[PDB]
């Protein structure tokens, strides 16, 4: 017997938040960066980890200029950039929403080992998240995220590492649409070793098959959920080399097999590639020529900024060239959305 | 670690036999109907039923006019009929075959009672497949067809009869991909009782998951599988009175929430509606204004034949007025197939 | 591939543990209640609820006579009764290790409504929890304690609510057993409503067998795992009545088809019961003429505590007095441990 | 809701049944090969294959001596020898039930291999299964037994064969408990490669485990059911060598671990052992110092009718002599049972 877990207001508001992040042509930037991993992106540019130095460098990310008003639809913030202000004097998601974006929140506390495993682990964060979801639904956060990982090993991954990670995202995201907040589900596969095409694509298709299978076992409004996927790439360590036709052919298969087509948009991870190849291999899966039913953007967290830091540098006067560096890779992944990008 | 069940020819196979069926403004007519219902349906008419007349009557059905040629890509015939000979001395997979149509063939054995259930059945078939589709490949038989049964009542459809039945179609679609035969999964829901419209709903999308995931399970490659629905309607005892474009909606619903967009197309039950009924609902899912990325047509057992069969009546000499008869619900399902119908 | 959750010696330590509880004439005293329920019971009893009443109270009940040292193996207490102090100088966890109990500590942080239900929740605390049981295991907790709820209902159990809480209490049972401490699954159903002795046995079957299932897939050590199960008891609105032989004889067959022999004890709920029916039910247990491979035991949170909370009425005088009420149901408890019990 | 699968009367025939057959110092002959395997065996011992060779041989297995009366409780057949007659006039079924044994017969139509995996086969044989039950239950066949194989490999045994082979068990046993037969259930491991106690306990685990977790969701009332496992032996071309008591203890944790105790025996495999080797593993297994709730016999194919075989060779005159040789291994296969046999 059917008991709703929504009313159809709520799956209005659902959908009507998933449109406005996926719209054509725009993206995501991801500044949820924690103090670890921002400690040691801020120790290799050469400054000191203050909260003066973090708060100024996502005032550099998200004060640039009004040519990114076309371009991102969403950015998602750590937890303490929700209550840091611009010196100008607004928050930072009244900053976001002025100029057309959707705030959003990186939610889990980490990844924990799985015993018995070969180096397998999931992810934690479950506890208060509907008071917190709440709470973060009062100061403007629309959208969340929630990151898994996954590692290509011998015998990796493992039935229990995908059933579990399935099994806690499709319960964060019941949580999550509980509470009028749109989820993303990040089905991270690690890169790391050395695999073809072939294998990645494979469990590629188990680690979907799996999520989607758990996302409609916990009745998740489908039409009101994003999913974010990392394209199909070889191992660091594999030796075969491949033209990126054939990993968008193969990354589009991955998902022209899983994905229901009432998701509502697809946001790809950079998984360690290149500032430059990430946008060359999303500009050829907006090109492959197979029936997409979806929208299919960026969400790209070192894509996006990673050169940009560099060209700061942990100087002021440097910002404004800084903040053009970044314009330009936005405006790259616009293109990357739409397939007119040429590099 | 990934051992491939198929070789890129036997996917070529499977996903042009899959484009040739299921090609736009073609259906499928399911003269499959073995010798206790077709005898059901000879005592309705009121004449003995003999080898000749079930003979007589496919020959009816199978040499009607020029015509249907664009408007019947295969017909699927019972194990007997593949062995029979029109009276002109061609075989029937040959008569089939030369007006451009696909032999396909009834594979199952029948229902089976699950014991502890509700009067829930599962499907029986499962022996000597590999050697029988061998033989009907030998014969001509491209594709397959294999029904299963589940039903709304009080506290079913159980969750083990969804996977008992979602377990044996994959099994059955992987032993018919090995031997270059396209299956179709029927995942048939009983339209009796009284349900509303959300009810049917929600057991389709739970149904329809479960398959998927048991075909993601055992490999199957679903660019070479046709999908064979029935459209979610209100039982027969159901008071509730809704028109045919609330109808559409759930359809298109019900299928967007879980049809992977790779597989090839979806050929329609007509489950026990009128012979216009049908082709109004099938008018109506390809009037739908959200996005199908797949076929969309019609499998019509007695929805294309009944009234012609009425019109037979037991006596040769009616003969062309009732394939006249039959040529008219063809034309009409074909614009059904296109969304350009109009009563 | 085998990758070992656990060295030999964690193994010894679980099973050392586990064996020291469950030992025969031992049971388990839950003086878990936190704050909530215990308000309830001081509003009951018409005191105040501090935090000087709570800690007296619980002095009455762990520095009672050493009659009951051959009748608690082990005590479950909330986590701020670890860091309370007796009056005499002395930490409550080593109150109980000094009279040869076992520390334990409820570590759950409550239910949360799962979405899509009929009113069925899963449990929350998953968060830092590997960090917590360092903390407590350097404390002096050697075991835990988790529990999660379900409800007979129309429909209710899902299969959604048993999956889930199945998953939870199996990912919980492995962090417990990463750092040396011997988890107790909790897998209550609530006595609510009106359903015989058949139906609460069906579905005490099938939750067992999901949970067990949950655990092999999670690598659980078994050998140190404690079993928490309700005994097999008709609705409170039920109006059919049975014999206290026909529960035992129940509950006795709905663990002997579920319960894998290496499981080393089962501790029994109380689950709303008179203070004497449940040790009545205990001792028909302990006699019922089948073959028990393991301890069967009691843990009894209200059925120890109750008539000697309601001797004690909030005033210190009473106090021997009140402490030899409790004494006497544990006696009688323990004799239920060895089926020797005669009321 | 619960509809129960048996009437209590079903279940009394399946418990007593199931009692007689695993009585206190019986087991099980398997007199049940097939044509090609019985023709292998009669191509070794250097005689033509015939039907009176194969009704003589299986005389000469039947009518010992009535010193195996308290020896065999039950034979299993194949198809054809319920319907061949002794010489005396009797047929085979009332040879079998006349000195107290009960008759059986081997159900399964053979292995078919599954597509994608790495040479992993699942069982054939449901078709018609219910009538051919009552067919057999008509000529007196009491129990049943299918046969599942499974392979240790690099990274098989898959989620996909496991779970495939043991839907395909509990439906069997389903089907089987339907129609007053008790069923057992086979799960054999093969040895072949070189593979430590270690990983085939372990694999042993997961098989056992997902195949009671099957038998739990098909209602299947295990009361009456066999169980057939493997003891867990290293592989042929493994290096390592062990005592027996190892392998006695590890077949011990691998059950203790796995096995609801309603399951009524547990009959052993051989498994490609010597005639002698398999009494020594059996009889310390029935010495192995942990509580085992259940029977522990022998279920011997090869090892008990091997040697007399040999010792037939194909010639009538010998015949007293080899079914000496049988009776032999069959009354050493007895104190095997009760733990009571000395080399």
């Amino acid at each position: 017997h059917s008991h709703p877990a929504l009313t159809p207001e709520q799956k209005k508001e659902l959908s009507d938040i998933a449109h406005r992040i996926v719209a054509p042509g725009k993206g995501i930037l991801a500044a949820d960066e924690s103090t670890g991993s921002i400690a040691k992106r801020l120790q290799s540019i050469g400054t000191e980890n203050t909260e003066e130095n973090r708060r100024f460098y996502r005032q550099l990310l998200l004060t640039a200029d009004d040519r990114v008003n076309p371009c991102i639809g969403g950015v998602i913030l750590f937890h303490e950039t929700l209550y840091q202000k611009a010196d100008d004097g607004r928050p930072f998601p009244q900053v976001i929403k002025s100029k057309g974006g959707v705030v959003g929140i990186k939610v889990d506390k980490g990844v924990v080992p799985l015993a018995g495993t070969n180096g397998e682990t999931t992810t934690q964060g479950l506890d208060g998240l509907s008071e917190r979801c709440a709470q973060y639904k009062k100061d403007g956060a629309d959208f969340a995220k929630w990151r898994c990982v996954l590692k290509i090993g011998e015998h990796t991954p493992s039935a229990l590492a995908i059933m579990e990670n399935a099994n806690v995202l499709a319960r964060y995201a019941s949580i999550c649409q509980q509470n009028g907040i749109v989820p993303i589900v990040e089905p991270e596969i690690l890169p790391d070793g050395d695999h073809d095409l072939k294998r990645c694509q494979y469990v590629t298709e188990k680690v979907l098959a799996a999520v989607y299978k758990a996302l409609s076992d916990h009745h998740i409004y489908l039409e009101g959920t994003l999913l974010k996927p990392n394209m199909v790439t070889p191992g660091h360590a594999c030796t075969q080399k491949y033209s990126h036709e054939e990993i968008a052919m193969a990354t589009v298969t991955a998902l022209r097999r899983t994905v229901p087509p009432a998701v509502t948009g697809v946001t790809f991870l950079s998984g360690g590639q290149s500032e430059e190849e990430a946008s060359i291999n999303l500009n050829a899966i907006n090109k492959c020529p197979l029936l997409k039913p979806w929208a299919l953007t960026f969400s790209y967290g070192r894509a996006l900024q990673a050169s940009a830091l560099k060209a700061w540098g942990g100087k002021k006067e440097n910002l404004k060239a800084a903040q053009e560096e970044y314009v330009k890779r936005a405006l790259a992944n616009s293109l990357a959305c739409q397939g007119k990008y040429t590099p």
